[PDB]
C-alpha cells in the first residue's frame, strides 16, 4: 500500500512510520513545506502508526533530537514516537478490510487529515489548534498539548485497569477533534475501507 506524506505546515517536519517493533519503509524522512514522501507499507500491517516531528537535528549518521515525537534520536524511526504526537493509525488488510483512525492519546503536535486516496471510505481529520488552546496544565515544555496520562500517570488517564472514563482533559482533545481518539476507551471514530486502499497523510491540512 501507498501512503503520500504531504506537509502543507509552513514549518518543517521529520514524518516517521513505524509498527512499534519495526519501521515501516525507510522509517522516517525530512520534510520541508510543501514537500510529498511516498512510502510504501506491506500489505497485512497491523498496528501502524505515521507522525510528524517537529525542531530534529540530525547528524550524517542520522542521530540527533526531536523536540516531539523523537523516536530514540533516529532519523529512521524504528519505534514508536514520544509524545506529544498527534497519530494518524492503521491496519491493513485484517480479513478484507482495512482500518484507519486519528488519536490524541498520545498528545497533540501537528494537525493532520489522513485519507484514502482510493475510492470506498472517507478520510479522518484533525486541524483544530489544540497546541493553542491546549489546557495549561498539559503544555508541553518542549512543545505540543500532551495527553493526560503522560502528564499525570493515573490508571484513569491511562486506562490501564481497562475500566476508564472520559475527562475533563479527553473532554478537551474531544471537543477540539471530535473525530480523533481523546482517550483510550474513547466511542471509536475508526473508519472501515476497502483492503488494500492507498493514502495521505496531510500535515496542517487547513494551510
Amino acid at each position: 500500500a501507498t501512503f503520500e506524506i504531504v506537509n502543507r505546515c509552513s514549518y518543517t517536519v521529520w514524518a516517521a512510520a513505524s509498527k512499534g517493533d519495526a519501521a515501516l519503509d525507510a522509517g522516517g524522512r525530512q520534510l520541508n513545506s510543501g514537500e510529498s514522501w511516498t512510502i510504501n507499507v506491506e500489505p497485512g500491517t497491523n498496528g501502524g502508526k505515521i507522525w510528524a516531528r517537529t525542531d530534529c537535528y540530525f547528524d550524517d549518521s542520522g542521530s540527533g533530537i526531536c523536540k516531539t515525537g523523537d523516536c530514540g534520536g533516529l532519523l529512521r524511526c524504528k519505534r514508536f514516537g514520544r509524545p506529544p504526537t498527534t497519530l494518524a493509525e492503521f491496519s491493513l488488510n485484517q480479513y478484507g478490510k482495512d482500518y484507519i483512525d486519528i488519536s490524541n492519546i498520545k498528545g497533540f503536535n501537528v494537525p493532520m487529515n489522513f485519507s484514502p486516496t482510493t475510492r470506498g471510505c472517507r478520510g479522518v481529520r484533525c486541524a483544530a489548534d489544540i497546541v493553542g488552546q491546549c489546557p495549561a496544565k498539559l503544555k508541553a515544555p518542549g512543545g505540543g498539548c500532551n495527553d493526560a496520562c503522560t502528564v499525570f500517570q493515573t490508571s484513569e488517564y491511562c486506562c490501564t485497569t481497562g475500566k476508564c472514563g472520559p475527562t475533563e482533559y479527553s473532554r478537551f482533545f474531544k471537543r477540539l477533534c471530535p473525530d480523533a481518539f481523546s482517550y483510550v476507551l474513547d466511542k471509536p471514530t475508526t473508519v472501515t475501507c476497502p483492503g488494500s486502499s492507498n493514502y495521505r497523510v496531510t500535515f496542517c491540512p487547513t494551510a
